[PDB]
């Protein structure tokens, strides 16, 4: 009935219960925040100047942005993490120059795996679902404040990393990318006067540390370098290569040969479903029409089809179920059977959009005159809603391609997002089949499948990785990195990449989306406090 | 295949100390303002050392008619202080609300606490013998210093008696009910039944050494008054300040809750929901069961219907011949003067479409277009039908009225049940009669929440930024002689207008500072504040 | 005046001079048939290696009847992973336990295979139709060489290491119906693994002794609430689960909710495939159900009352030459013909609808219920066995036809989410005294918050001491007081012989994690030339 209980049934030496408590340098530390200074040299240019007596060292950058209030027609919504793709570049500068910087799509892309930061910047239904302003004075967004963490290597190991003032007077430079990147409109908006009027209004915060008798020692730090290949071309080289402690490579799509206009966007809801969801909404009121005869307001080359007394459309060898609920007596239920098709030749595989629906349920509404629809069964991917409008209406196609409504086509959107990579929104398609890296003129590195990703996303704990070599995996401050290092006799002193594309066929619209290889490589430098803060190159 | 150096592939397995933990489990003495407090004392010969306390409670069967729930995370909200207390006195303590603060960033600590839909949803008993909520055990990890560095961290007990206070909160502010729910009994019937778990340390050969603690300490401003002030501030380590709504002034009532469902959506979802049936009426003539001041229009065949610059549009399929659709275009209406402005819910809905149901009788709404925030669902009945309001405010039907929660949780911030609302223009701190530090924006809100790694932080300003244990903590240091041994905080409100509703709910500021103290264990365990 | 530590500034410490690699290796594979892959890892280059990850080609699936891989099918397809050198074993695991390992890793557990393509249960049409199309996963081998990085990773000192992976029959992580061919797809199905890991190329590496911890595993007899791991000397910690065992059955379930896996998916995904069958309308009493079915007429009311139990259903748009009918006992269970009943149909009490004139189909809207996780997890073979007096199993041949084969090897308790507690009280012993004993699961609470894991089991953790850094800390033996083996004993929740879960047969799982030291031996030896 009773059970004994009895504890610990079961039983030069180091203290695990006790340590000596080390009394640390005598600091204060204060949140700092200051405006800057605006230039268009027309690019915007925020300059903030740090020269203070007091302020010995500091570290955590958090970049404020004062968003306006949006007032007019039409529909208009922020990229998500507005604030990360608002920037192009961020540059730290003492006396005796650039001391750390990066481009803006790297900061983005070491602050991915940090929800907080990315929540901080921008993402809410509020800043990036697609509002609609119905009269010229209504208010489509309300003016919100958004906050950049501009991660740097100065915060790795909190007092120990941050960044040293030796009597010197530090400059934080930020420049902007254009107000139409973080933007998502349609042609209703008026973007001409939005872009004539918009300011990007920053304050720049810090967390300042006043030191008394502080002991500078010199350090270490890794500084980001990106290299982008040309149009379409595999390769991308990083001259100079001495000490890099790692090397990441990726795909950025390039839409400079479209308009930059898509179908649909999701706003706030980011899965791919959400995507997919948001793309087929946009198709079904084009796609299954309910109309009084053939319906009208359709191209020529549209066919659109009676569905019989069984539902099934047949296309080709597709067939698509479509079955309505309380269609009037004096109307019928009707299939766009080619929606959105591509071809190179008149006799070659189409793409077509409406064959990528298998079964179509709903009950028309005779109060709002409209089908709603219930269940949906189709093939539609992430690609899909990825695709350029103006890659469907290209010169390789020898149909007209876009056969939707007026309606449909004016609610088409200008996505501009400066950080999209790989083919699709979400970069789930891998496109790189294989990567090789050259040191010199030897291969330093080869996969046939993305297993240096998988390790990236393994080690850094994310979801959102990409092709990464790291050579270093010595603990940060208290070490000196661990290096990939020059042979400048031999010739390896550089970094070459080279991918293999994965293959896809040239009826298929995104097969002729432009894409862009990019390296980046993390340079290994010394920090010297002698005549101000300096940087010098491991070499 | 394809110098000094200190060895990163190697290392020398350092010997510890010898130990073995075990997992302790007691059963308190229950003590009764009539506030149940449970006492736990740990004293034995082998428990060296001791950390990760975890306190459990069992909750009853819930049998009875009506509808009840119990709050998100039910076991910290138990919660109204904590206390670990030896010979010479308090060694640490912590408040309900500032445990919960502090454990907000752990997901696991917050499930383990009670966060199901079995505990969340507001489920209906039938019957008086219906079984309503089945009995549950929740966990509480009661987070302390002890735990920042496992072992090197841990509370060691000098051959002194450790006594565990945990005083509790009234059921009352754990429990979501309605009218129809006997609260009376419940009350009367229900017992907090705690057992604290531990992770106990038997150590051979101890070598102990002196340490610092942080001691939370915590301020309430004055109902409404926008200062406080923390005295005897002479080495902290952070100070943080917030606001909590006050609901004395009504008889905590809202019209709608979620449940489980924790989203700004799902707040919003369940209050449209519920107005949704006495917003469009399907009807053989105007409705019945209406106040005589609710405005009951019937809705045109274009289907809008204008409330003076606000237009509805309302479609509802399937209306049977004999019956018409109607619109109430005044559902709650705040104002404080007639023919100024209102306040009126009707208003902030701009179209409402469906389907009548000729088996149920009744509307299923298919899709709303609304403009329903978070503080809409946050407003207390009370201040719809409050002495200030000129009109009748509350012109739902009988059968709305009754489905009404009240909603006593006690760890609500700001203004809404989300704290989405951030109701602080400005903050100044003062050290003395010299201003520490002053913001507009949240930056150090911000900070806190970059820091700590929680997506629900409050304006803090840290002065440790040393690594903690190894370390002895950077304060912030007083000067007596200069007056600079108290903070005072000023906090600038923003307002929405004087003819919203949620104007009248009461604000209480919260100022939270972190003290420094050293722990010494000379004659048991004892704790001194640096001075 | 006083002696401050540097705050803002550190000595940069140069370290070991290194070069890492991420190296690939193709096996060779072996064949009761089990496949098992070899990977054999010497170089003069590599001298530490850790981060084992195992790539898995799931080839293209085609043909007729549903099919689906089991969420984190990598890990799944595992049954051991060992690791050798020419002295032996270095460190081994069992499929079950490196998964548990990882069971936290949310990364790890999406690159074994964890996506709506993998995990949803597909259809093939025609014997050419693609169900599944081809696929890489890889599996996270979480070794004790990965805890701090360098510091703790396996140094080879210039011998052979061989990487064993024994792999699970094809039948384990595959989710299928009757209609799929599932003796062709065992017979062509191949494993083509390939083992990566970070090698390390160390310059004048300094090699110290170290420890390790390698789990054993001991599963108690079926339906037995005691199991003991003999030979514990030096233990860090023990852990205590349940497993069920589907032996008594022929593995198949009539729901699976596929990728989405909350316990709400699994409950809505079992509603949903009953739903066709409970809620019939038809033009008089409907057909194709067993005589032993009693499927009634809803009344005017719309109340069908079933015992006690009231059912609310109401349809819209029913054709006035049709009416709503509701089946009574769509599953129903008793081992006495006048004792308790357990009734799937008594555990709904409104359900609510449209008819469809175009689909001939009902559309349902709302459904109040009280399906629980069991539910969905009671074995079909339980509904038409022996001890049932009733006929059991009165659905259509339709919805029978649309049951599914789950052989999952890594189910945890009674239900498919390990929801249920079905252990009252844990009692351990250390020899002949009680080591440790709880009601409630306060051991799995504090494994859960030490983890950080929302999956965790009952474990009593032994070490506190931080790991590689130092020597673990270990419950230890005397063996002269027969302190040197670990009994537990459970006592299990009381469940009605009414009730079909009852008769699913239980194992109680114990896993030890033993201490060992790593040693690297050196020496001159001499042979003898012949
Ligand atoms: C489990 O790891 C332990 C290994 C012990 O083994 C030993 C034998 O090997 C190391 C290794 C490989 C290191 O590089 C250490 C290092 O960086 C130190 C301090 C140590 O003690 C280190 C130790 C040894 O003691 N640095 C410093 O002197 C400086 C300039 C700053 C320190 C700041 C704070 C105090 C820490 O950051 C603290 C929050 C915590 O991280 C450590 C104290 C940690 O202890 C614990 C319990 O976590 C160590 C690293």
């Amino acid at each position: 009935p009773t059970t004994e209980n009895l504890y610990f049934q079961g039983a030069k030496r180091s203290n695990v219960f006790a340590v000596d408590s080390q009394i640390p340098t005598l600091y204060m530390p204060q949140y700092i925040s200051l405006s800057g200074v605006m230039t268009n040299d027309n690019q915007a240019i925020a300059s903030f100047e740090i020269r203070d007596q007091y302020i010995t060292a500091l570290n955590h950058l958090v970049l404020s942005l004062e968003l306006p209030e949006v007032k007019g027609m039409g529909r208009f919504g922020y990229v998500p993490y507005v604030g990360y793709k608002c920037i192009n570049h961020v540059s730290i500068s003492s006396c005796n120059g650039v001391i750390w910087e990066i481009e803006g799509e790297e900061l983005y892309n070491n602050c991915i795996n940090n929800t907080i930061a990315l929540k901080h910047s921008g993402y809410s239904s509020e800043l990036n679902d697609i509002s609609i302003g119905l009269t010229p004075n209504d208010t489509i967004k309300e003016p919100s404040t958004v906050y950049v963490y501009i991660k740097t290597p100065f915060d790795v190991e909190d007092t120990f990393s941050s960044l040293k003032l030796s009597d010197s007077k530090i400059t934080v430079t930020v420049t902007f990318n254009p107000v139409s990147d973080i933007v998502i409109r349609d042609s209703s908006f008026d973007f001409e006067t939005f872009n004539k009027e918009f300011v990007y209004v920053p304050e720049l915060s810090f967390i300042g540390y006043m030191v008394k008798n502080v002991q500078i020692k010199p350090s270490f730090i890794e500084k980001p370098r990106r290299v982008i290949g040309q149009i379409n071309q595999p390769t991308a080289t990083v001259t100079e290569v001495h000490a890099a402690t790692s090397l990441s490579v990726y795909t950025k799509p390039y839409y400079g040969n479209t308009d930059n206009k898509f179908i649909s966007y999701p706003g706030y809801s980011q899965d791919e479903k959400d995507y997919i969801d948001a793309y087929v909404s946009r198709l079904l009121d084009d796609l299954v029409i309910v109309s009084d005869g053939p319906p009208t307001g359709y191209p020529e080359s549209a066919e659109i089809v009676e569905v019989p007394e069984d539902g099934i459309v047949s296309i080709q060898d597709a067939d698509v179920y479509v079955k309505i609920d309380n269609v009037p007596d004096n109307m019928s239920v009707y299939l766009h059977t080619n929606l959105l098709m591509f071809g190179t030749r008149k006799n070659s595989f189409i793409y077509n959009i409406s064959k990528k629906f298998s079964a179509i349920t709903g009950t028309y509404s005779d109060a709002t005159k409209r089908t709603i629809f219930a269940h949906i069964s189709h093939s539609i991917n992430i690609i899909d809603t990825s695709i350029p409008v103006s890659l469907w209406t290209s010169q390789r196609n020898v149909y007209n391609g876009d056969n939707r409504s007026a309606e449909s086509k004016a609610k088409d959107l200008f996505i501009n997002d400066p950080f999209i990579k790989g083919i699709d929104f979400k970069n789930k398609t891998d496109i790189i089949s294989r990567l090789e890296v050259r040191f010199g003129n030897d291969v330093l590195y080869s996969e046939n499948g993305p297993i240096s990703r998988i390790y990236n996303e393994l080690l850094t704990k994310s979801n959102n990785g990409t092709r990464t070599l790291t050579f270093n995996f010595t603990p940060k401050i208290f070490f000196r990195p661990t290096t990939i290092t020059a042979n400048v006799s031999r010739g390896k002193d550089k970094l070459s990449v080279r991918v293999v594309y994965s293959t896809m066929g040239v009826n298929h619209p995104i097969y002729y989306v432009q894409k862009q290889l990019v390296v980046v490589c993390n340079d290994l430098y010394k920090v010297s406090y002698d005549q101000g803060v300096s940087i010098t190159k491991i070499m």
